[PDB]
């Protein structure tokens, strides 16, 4: 089973999120904030990461960039639909794609195959 | 101005796609099959192109890896929004992205920007 790291701080989507990737057949670990997501990544070894942009500790580009200086796995912002800046800026710091709230469960998990699946 | 390739088959999406560019400000070609693609990248040399993984002649996927032989500009894919593997597919053979039918104004301006700024 391929494992997700899901880091958001607002429990309800943090909690839908897990519950589609559970199903799907994820195994599936949470964290709420900035610093505690770095650690889980080194316990864990994500197979990919879920980002909120906008966590309100350490955000979500600096946590991509605290990542990326040791780990490369797919990470996949989650950002607002309606601001093209959020949805930009992540694939300009290190992360791999994006997906806005609120989203189809259809395309969730979509975007999180591809993203296990991309090439080289 | 940024070049992007249009290559879709069906004259109405390809016509809204460059419109919806052109308003942007982008410089926008369109191919409406396979081949005359290819020909039209080594031609235009073209900072993106959105591709219709479902073109009749040369499909898609494979326009998308006789471009990869010599070319690394980014690719986004053109999918239906009802099926998962097509979405999935591109990723795999060398696109970086993959937008869906119908798909918002908003969404595309998003992805057409984000994958012309992305990280090295």
């Amino acid at each position: 089973d391929k494992k997700i790291l899901v880091v958001d701080d607002e429990k309800p989507i943090a909690d839908i999120l897990e519950f589609n990737l559970r199903k799907e057949g994820y195994e599936v670990h949470c964290a709420h904030d900035g610093n505690e997501a770095v650690e889980m990544v080194e316990e864990l070894q994500p197979d990919l990461i879920l980002l909120d942009i906008m966590l309100p500790n350490k955000d979500g580009v600096e946590v991509c960039r605290e990542v990326r200086k040791k780990y490369d796995m797919p990470i996949i912002m989650l950002t607002a639909k309606d601001s093209e800046i959020d949805k930009v800026i992540g694939l300009e710091i290190g992360a791999d794609d994006y997906v806005t709230k609120p989203f189809s469960t259809r395309e969730l998990l979509a975007r999180v195959k591809a993203n296990l699946r991309r090439q080289l």
